């Protein structure tokens, strides 16, 4: 009856899972929230062992994941928090979240804009996400028509209005943003 | 006991593929080879419906497909021809028979070797696989630079060997050279 403690169903109301779903995602937060610590909380120590261990998104951006993870902005990852972020990568998720999250991701250094040399990191990890891996000429040139092309109203830097028109045009830049096997989980 | 019957152990025994593998690739050759016509072939026609239907590489490649599982040169695809050109998809088959394979598929108009605008098309196919669809003179750089990397007996025109060398250093021109649930396969 426990400190900590959440309603599945509330977690499960509020979110593409269901009660099931979202209880066998508290085994899951068990497991990465006590590697290290046992606390009930994943410090960023933990984030990297589980994402270095079990896959899933990428090495240099797991602390980009962990800061966007990180809702209430408190250093640390906690169960509703985890489960509200990876509902978010769910096929049913509603895009707005999606590329809302995928923008809060690529905002490097956290001021509310996206800035060409962060389109850049970017442009390059999923260039290398797809086995590319190109010339530093092929790349200023791909990243400033980007660049161009996105920063619509011209003023060096992309806002989340004019990025939701670049994605629009642009839908694989939150391919990633999506992870099919959310929808019915597997036993591990 | 019939006509165009061949024991599974025999194929099985020359591929990647198990018995009960070849019988359950009887299955489906059955399937494919019938769609139009009814006489244990399939023809070009059927190839592209069941591409078509169950999508498997891409649409305007089915008739390079097409081309190199008909190995004994004679216009159809028969069983034993279908069993031994997917068995070089599968997961362990040998490195070599992809990098042939993949040349083969490339060389567009059949004349042993790879020529610059067959590099071009191919480059684009697979950029466009991976959701990048790239300005005509981003392509004609990245064509040229490839092409000279590979034409190392510099004559205009890619041989088996420059292949092997060029696929070494770009091992992900052979990416789709394999398709990973041919290791055990899901009925239907
Ligand atoms: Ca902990
Ligand atoms: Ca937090
Ligand atoms: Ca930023
Ligand atoms: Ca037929
Ligand atoms: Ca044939
Ligand atoms: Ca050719
Ligand atoms: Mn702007
Ligand atoms: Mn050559």
């Amino acid at each position: 009856r426990p400190p900590g403690y959440e309603d599945p169903e509330l977690l499960a109301s509020v979110t593409p899972f269901t009660v099931e779903e979202v209880e066998a995602l508290y085994e899951l937060f068990k497991k990465l929230s006590s590697s290290i610590i046992d606390d009930g909380l994943i410090h960023k120590e933990e984030f990297q062992l589980a994402l270095f261990r079990n896959r899933n998104r990428r090495n240099l951006f797991a602390d980009r994941i962990f800061d966007v993870f990180d809702v209430k902005r408190n250093g640390v990852i906690e169960f509703g928090e985890f489960v509200r972020s990876l509902g978010v990568f769910h096929p049913s998720a509603p895009v707005h979240e999606k590329v809302k999250f995928a923008f809060k991701l690529y905002d490097l250094r956290q001021t509310g804009f996206i800035e060409r040399e962060e389109l850049k990191e970017m442009v390059v990890a999923l260039l290398h996400e797809s086995e590319l891996v190109l010339s530093e000429d092929m790349i200023e040139v791909m990243v400033d028509k980007a660049f161009v092309q996105a920063d619509r109203k011209n003023d060096g830097k992309i806002d989340i209005d004019e990025w939701k028109d670049f994605v629009s045009l642009n839908p694989s830049l939150i391919k990633n943003m999506t992870l099919p096997y959310l929808k019915d989980i597997n036993r591990t």
